[PDB]
């Protein structure tokens, strides 16, 4: 196939979207966004085409179907994986979504790990280099979450390190707690706090 | 400081790596590893150096001090994060070492999150797009591991998906008995299993 059957056409007003439907992403990628490792090239729908993608992702109102236990990788028993840990002070998480969510992740693993669907790629142009709902943040209070890896879905391989938050609060409590601090993405870019190979 | 005091300097065979000390990694980093992700580059002395690198990583040998519990991320508790779970086929994973050890890692988390020293980068001029040690496999064959995240170690941030695969067999068993495949990284740089983006 390699078509555009079975998805929906938003109009020109959907004209940066695959297929004109911003459920399968933009056309122009996040400028500095890692979506994947060289190893194994970012795929948005899966390896499958738009159609079947649809139709394995999302429910009959087109609504994209989620990993249950809150997207933990489950263990043999059907049980999530997980457990209470201490974030140490530096250590990076990000989130795609609202700071009134509860649900971090470690920051350097590439979006191909996060087993998120491709819309959260959505950009904005006037600050195109991360994704429009892409927030990162730096731990400078001790916080314990309980941690885990992702279960794959949505086609990718999954396997990043997310981290519930809730036990204490949402990344709105913890910002107003000073438990994270927010970062700006594009400035980190540039960041290189050591020494460089440049000296030796 | 920003210095090679402490380290030692192995002499002109050692010409190819930091302060010809092998055990700070190669001078040229291999061309196609992913190291870190755009939001936090790769140090490989965590932002420290070397000396204090040395003397916060190494005992009085000279040897890298490593994780305990084979390097899973601790609760609260002090027990290792893990569990069993099933590795679905097509999964990517991926090793620095020989054959005869018993884990692997998700491929696609970059260097910065294995939380291993910056030795293992050593590259082969012959072949420089990876490691020496760096091996990739396929499962064919759904094998059931333990699993977990990476805790940090070696100023390395960490936090990616490690598997213990010796309550079936080390990788040369899993290869043996068909439960792995081995793949070529540098062959699977130019994979592209779905639809471009540029058929739309
Ligand atoms: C980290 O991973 C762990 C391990 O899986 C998750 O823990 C599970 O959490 C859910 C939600 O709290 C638990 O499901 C609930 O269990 C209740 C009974 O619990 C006892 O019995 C079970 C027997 O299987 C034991 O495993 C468990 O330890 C307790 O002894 C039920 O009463 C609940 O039913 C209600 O909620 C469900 C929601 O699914 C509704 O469908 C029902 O109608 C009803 O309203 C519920 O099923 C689950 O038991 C926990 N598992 C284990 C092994 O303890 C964590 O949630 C996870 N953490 C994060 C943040 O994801
Ligand atoms: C995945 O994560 C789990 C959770 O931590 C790890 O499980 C631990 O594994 C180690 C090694 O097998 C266990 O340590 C051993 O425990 C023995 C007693 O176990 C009972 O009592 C403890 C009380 O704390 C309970 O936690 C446990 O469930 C049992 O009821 C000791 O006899 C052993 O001592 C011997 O080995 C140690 C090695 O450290 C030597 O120092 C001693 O001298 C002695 O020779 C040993 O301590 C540990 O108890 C397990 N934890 C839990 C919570 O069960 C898994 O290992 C990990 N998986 C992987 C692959 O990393």
């Amino acid at each position: 196939a390699c078509d555009c059957t079975g998805t929906r056409d938003g109009g020109s007003s959907s004209k940066d979207y695959i297929c004109r439907d911003a459920r399968l992403g933009p056309t122009k990628l996040p400028k500095k966004l890692p979506l994947s490792a060289t190893v194994e090239s970012y795929n948005r729908f899966g390896g499958l085409t738009p159609i079947q993608f649809l139709q394995t992702w999302t429910d009959e109102k087109g609504n994209y179907k989620y990993p249950p236990q809150n997207g933990f990788q489950l263990d043999a028993n059907g049980n999530a994986i997980n457990g209470s840990m201490v974030l140490q002070v530096g250590t990076l998480v990000d989130r795609f979504g609202s700071e009134y969510g509860s649900y971090v992740s470690a920051a350097s693993a590439p979006y191909s790990q996060r087993a998120l669907p491709p819309s959260n790629l959505a950009t904005n142009p006037d600050t195109p280099d991360f994704p429009y709902n892409y927030h990162v943040y730096r731990v400078i209070k001790p916080l314990t979450v309980v941690g885990g890896p992702i279960a794959p879905w949505f086609g990718q391989p999954g396997l990043g390190a997310q981290f519930f938050t809730g036990e204490t609060g949402n990344v709105k409590f913890l910002i107003e707690q000073n438990y994270l601090q927010k970062e700006d993405p594009s400035a980190l870019v540039y960041k290189s706090d050591g020494c460089a190979d440049v000296l030796f």
